[PDB]
RNA sequence: AUUGAAAGUUUUUUUUUUUUUUUUUUUUUUUUUUUUUUUUUUUUUUUU
């Protein structure tokens, strides 16, 4: 991802309070992130991928959207969430993969927009996926 | 002092020419630099 309006920013952590005692500083910590509103360009690329499988990843993608799943190191501080404002989606090729997948409304080649609006328009690719019967692996 | 002898088996001729150890063969397949840490405590906006 190339960072298009980055902006960095520093901040401390070098407090360690009261410890639940008496000594409130002992150590000291300093950390460098990227500051919010950065905008970093997003590509991914699959390749015979059936309905079934780019569903999944769209859902993938939804949950990274709506912050249940964050990236970064101080995820447990609240350091990772990113949105996606305009991403697009472009399919070449045929429109099912394997015998598994299931035939989803031709929504075209070319997918794009908001990223609310881009995940409703991925609701049949996510409909399809959460409707389709995985026969891997047999065990 | 042999019946009794005096003659190099020698000259001359390049084992040479033709022929690429060559074609094909992606040092790649997988792994989030995360993880615990409160920028906290002390100080009367105040007198002849």
């Amino acid at each position: 991802s190339l960072p298009i309006s980055y902006s960095l920013n520093t901040r401390s952590m070098i407090a360690i309070s009261r410890t639940e005692g008496a000594v409130a500083r002992r150590a000291l910590v300093t950390v460098e992130y990227v500051d919010v509103g950065s905008k970093f360009s997003f590509k991914m690329m699959g390749y015979n991928l059936p309905n079934y499988a780019i569903g999944y990843l769209i859902t993938i993608m939804k949950n990274i959207h709506d912050g249940f799943t964050q990236v970064g190191g101080h995820k447990s501080r609240g350091f990772g969430f990113v949105k996606f404002g305009k991403v697009k989606f472009t399919d070449l090729g045929e429109k099912r993969i394997g015998d598994e997948d299931i035939q989803v409304k031709d929504v075209g080649d070319l997918v794009e927009g908001n990223g609310d609006e881009f995940f409703g328009r991925m609701k049949p690719f996510m409909e399809a996926f959460n409707n389709a019967k995985i026969p891997y692996p047999k065990k």
